[PDB]
């Protein structure tokens, strides 16, 4: 479930926020595991292409580690707001609360928040909510878305433109478808448707267409 | 954060549920673990005293195994109607978010849903939702709770008685305180307170005392 990757990266992006240096002493720390079992995963972290150790000793994350480490962000964040607005628990509690909810919260459910809260530009910690674009807020394709159923759705775209072829365209247209539308778707082939018609578708466209859702 | 315990003991809980007898096969085939490893698991969790292999080789969960599996499919439940009731989430996904979510919810977040929702008393799918007693609904202690922180818471319940011383008682008464009461607490010693016063306390007481918481 808790994929400790995920654990490392939110950690290099929070750091990274908060205007520090993410170099594996201060990562330890933050994490309370002792040097040597931040330089083995660190060290499988680099072979998957999550992150690569700069020139100056610091960790800097991949594109792929970083928009890993937005969405752990967005998560832990939608689930703070969701905590604090919606279910009235007590504010010293809740950043805690968030940091196990963040490794099991599907993007559907995010959907959802975004949809029933009110208000998903911050934090109850006054920090952003990073990738929402990534949530059609190219895408987705458807293829993937578608489935088967149917549905539806738306677308856106478708582309055509591329385609080739054309045819277708015409158818568408025829139817119508365209863108935007719306449708429806578916796957079955695828377808678508428207018106009715139808468508178918082819493939291419379917694939492209894408778507875106619604 | 995911106990593999937790996993087993909600699987036991829930055939149980539905008046089957909790076979060794049969837990294999719901966890989609080859027979080896269960068996491997529950030799480790009988000399937990989570569960005894009855004279019928069927599994029988000891009163601490079964006060640990009622929390989880508590948690599961409430989950549930979080996330139809307030989320909106598919009816169709549901089952497996919470699947991932009872692992990671703490009672306070619990006893602040029993609040929010207007009925607690079964799941979407049609299941009494168990142990809301141990919730103060003996515890717790305060111690513990307590924290530092103060607180406040408440107381319950103281015892005393036982115581021884006384013283215280017175113281317380016185313051017053007581139970109811508230008161607040714290621690720191514790303390308580109331008124115003304070207380312280011591322890025893503180322890015892328880508480609750408110
Ligand atoms: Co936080
Ligand atoms: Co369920």
């Amino acid at each position: 479930l808790v994929d400790t990757t995920e654990m490392y990266l939110r950690t290099i992006y929070e750091l990274e926020e908060e205007g520090v240096t993410p170099l594996r002493a201060r990562i330890a720390e933050r994490l309370e595991q002792s040097g040597p079992t931040v330089s083995q995963t660190v060290a499988r972290m680099e072979r998957d292409g999550l992150v690569v150790v700069a020139s100056d000793r610091s960790l800097q994350m991949t594109p792929t580690g970083r928009t890993l480490a937005t969405a752990v962000m967005r998560k832990h964040r939608l689930a703070e707001r969701l905590l604090t607005d919606i279910i009235g628990l007590d504010i010293n509690k809740v950043h805690d609360e968030a940091c196990r909810w963040e490794h099991v919260m599907s993007d559907e459910v995010e959907r959802r928040l975004v949809k029933v809260l009110k208000d998903v530009s911050r934090s109850p910690f006054g920090n952003p909510i990073p990738g929402l674009d990534e949530l059609g807020v190219p895408g987705t394709r458807v293829i993937d878305a578608a489935t088967s159923m149917p549905r539806k759705v738306r677308i856106v775209q478708i582309n055509e433109i591329f385609q080739v072829e054309t045819d277708q365209f015409t158818q568408l247209l025829d139817a119508d478808i365209r863108v935007g539308s719306e449708v429806e778707i578916v796957d079955r082939h695828i377808t678508l448707s428207h018106n009715g018609k139808d468508v178918e578708l082819l493939d291419d466209l379917a694939h492209t267409i894408r778507i875106e859702e619604l």
